[PDB]
């Protein structure tokens, strides 16, 4: 049996080194629990970058793909298969759309969007053949194709991969001013952005910015794209975090979560005067709306419904914030997030920082992943109960004031 | 019960139009056999693109997945997974290469592979930051991202979707003279070919272009990439499609067959030299490297070694070859393949095409897919046996004859 050492040994010899994980070799997962291949427990604040909202292989989710699973897996879309329509009708009435777009990953429904915005933004709104521009913000995070790359402001995602994509301008977060400065460019097709940026830092927008955003972007005739593959399905206490302004994106971006971690699944959302810019033949994928993650799907969405995941993880997370602003100033400070959506930001001395805040943390049974050197983002699955919440704080308070 | 022509209307109303299937819905699919909601029974001579050279739902991959969704399917990058090491180890002694990087779709091996092509120009060769150039071969196809439509020479996938990619030359497909003229510029990183063109319509090159693309490439320092995501994996009669001419590519590109169609997995393959090139933080995925997908990936990967699949399909497709070729000339104008990746070129007129012959073959309870009006391919899974491989060249045999 190999111990942890073995593993992390293995996937240095034999795996690309473009990770470098805490170390700790999960073997097990259920709800908000995760056991490494020792016997420990640890809470999981991290939830896979919220694709596990509903906890590790919730039981619905499993036998959804169980049932499925014996029946058909892949057709490709040469063919029809059953079940991607039952989840097309669930999904867009769910969401108030009139169409879904499937795809597999994030980054393939960012790259959905960006050629459902061009594609209209020439065959709809007139544009000059590819002088289209999307804006983005900076510090967003919507995948590491070498088109994601190219709308980063972080050197480490963007660096060193080459000629980068053009028609992508890149403006301040959380700045109306510097948007309506943008849309003043009539080539301008759309506005893609987060309405809570997470691998920036859980960075939230002053109130009124999603209201300001939909107001230009609709003034302008420009596409307001939110990129809701990590804010998105109850994670920020709503169904969508846009739905804090009651605001309606011309385009919405899922995932993650959308599956509960069972399978690759992400999906685009409009109307049809943008959906059907894209004529038969001309975008698509081959795993995209198979059957298999289109039952997982249905059913991952159904669990945030009915177990109410959105209004427990709004409760919960002021909880969880409230407990973390009472840590002395001199360590922490910062505490932000909405929903189960938070992070700490670490007064980061030559000495102490944390990654090994994180190390700590993780001896204590608590895991978490610092995304800057001084930011520690904790997002448990949304399933999780008040008492396990406060254990959880206990142990955060216990490492941070242990050092 | 949803009928047929109900779940063609469902997905026109809630679903995108970016596809024009075959009307055929399936519902269940074993082996090489999918059958529809009415009960009709067809041959599947497509694969799902050699998605499922297995087989559906093959039963040692569904009991993988089975048996792994009840432990762990998703922790992310961030921290280890005892599966990963495990399915990494196996594939690169099993391909001979010393490293491998997961990922989930065809499309994003691809990205991955020029990100690696790029960062290796820059930090290994020496050229200039952004002056690095991939040189493509035309009718090439690796998916539908930005980056991917940038080097296609097909407008159907470019055709109003903004500015492209720079860095991307094409050169001709089977074409060594004009591979040595675009490798006469140093800043040229790397060469992405398949090495059967399979979305173009099955366009196999002429014997020796291979291991002349190996020399080219590694006289000029210039990384060989194949894109064996369609090819490999057995489908061709061999492991990789390369090992037809003993070729070693720089970097081989494997998905799709990878799971036997039963989840994303896709990868990436290559020395030490130019994985390395990539730290950790620079590149990655969500789901890319998930155990639940790396379970099934050893199981599908088992099923081609210990069933001889790739013996299986140079046999047969030898035999479907040679009947394909009986047809007559003024109806099938040209039979190409290897293995069981074949097609076959139809006399086109304005009375009948390619789409009425692959409408008739559905009536007569066989299924596939027309790729330009005038090719047909037929890529059955490779766990088909000789009768039954008869029974449909019979059924190829009194469709077309019957026009
Ligand atoms: C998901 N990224 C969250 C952090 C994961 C980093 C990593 O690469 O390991 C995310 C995406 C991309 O989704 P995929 O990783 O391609 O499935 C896009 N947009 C948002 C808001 C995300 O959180
Ligand atoms: C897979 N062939 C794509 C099948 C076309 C159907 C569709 O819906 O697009 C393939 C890829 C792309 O892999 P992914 O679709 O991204 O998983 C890349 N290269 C080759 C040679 C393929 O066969």
């Amino acid at each position: 049996p190999p111990t942890s050492d073995d593993i992390f040994e293995r996937e240095y010899k034999y795996g690309a080194h473009n990770y470098h994980p805490l170390p700790v070799a999960l073997e097990r997962g259920k709800g908000i629990y995760l056991w490494d291949v020792e016997g420990r427990k640890y809470f999981d604040f991290l939830s896979s970058y919220s694709a596990v909202n509903q906890g590790h292989c919730h039981p619905k989710i499993v036998n959804a793909l169980k049932s499925q699973v014996d029946k058909l897996t892949l057709t490709s879309r040469a063919f029809y298969n059953n079940v991607l329509g039952e989840y097309e009708e669930y999904i867009t009435k769910l969401f108030n759309y009139h169409k879904v777009l499937p795809m597999n990953t994030g980054v393939e429904a960012g790259e959905t969007a960006c050629k459902l915005a061009r594609k209209w933004g020439y065959t709809v709104k007139g544009i000059q053949k590819y002088k289209a521009k999307i804006v983005f913000a900076a510090g967003n995070f919507w995948g590491r194709t070498l088109s994601a790359i190219s709308s980063s402001t972080d050197p480490t995602s963007y660096d060193g991969f080459g000629p980068f994509m053009p028609g992508f301008d890149i403006i301040p977060y959380n700045d109306l001013p510097a948007l309506e400065r943008a849309l003043q460019d009539p080539n301008v097709a759309a506005f893609m952005v987060e309405p809570i940026q997470g691998e920036a830092g859980v960075v939230v927008p002053d109130p009124g910015y999603l209201m300001g955003v939909r107001e230009l972007c609709t003034r302008h005739q420009v596409l307001f794209i939110a990129d809701e593959i990590q804010t998105g399905l109850a994670r920020t206490g709503r169904w969508l975090a846009v739905d804090y302004e009651n605001v309606r994106p011309d385009i919405v971006l899922l995932g993650k979560a959308l599956s509960g971690g069972l399978y690759p699944v992400s999906a685009v959302l409009c109307d049809d005067d943008i959906m059907l810019t894209i004529k038969p033949g001309e975008h698509g994928s081959t795993y995209g709306g198979n059957p298999l993650g289109c039952r997982v799907a249905i059913a991952a969405l159904e669990v945030l419904e009915e177990e109410n995941l959105a209004e427990n993880a709004d409760k919960l997370g002021i909880i969880l914030r409230n407990e973390l602003m009472k840590l002395p100033s001199d360590v922490v400070t910062a505490v932000r997030g909405k929903g189960l959506l938070n992070a700490i930001v670490i007064k980061e001395t030559k000495d102490w920082d944390a990654w090994k805040v994180c190390l700590r943390l993780r001896d204590n049974g608590l895991l978490a992943k610092p995304t800057h050197g001084d930011i520690i983002r904790f997002a448990p699955p949304l399933v999780i109960k008040e008492d396990e919440l406060r254990e959880s704080i206990e142990i955060i308070n216990k490492t941070i004031l242990s050092f």
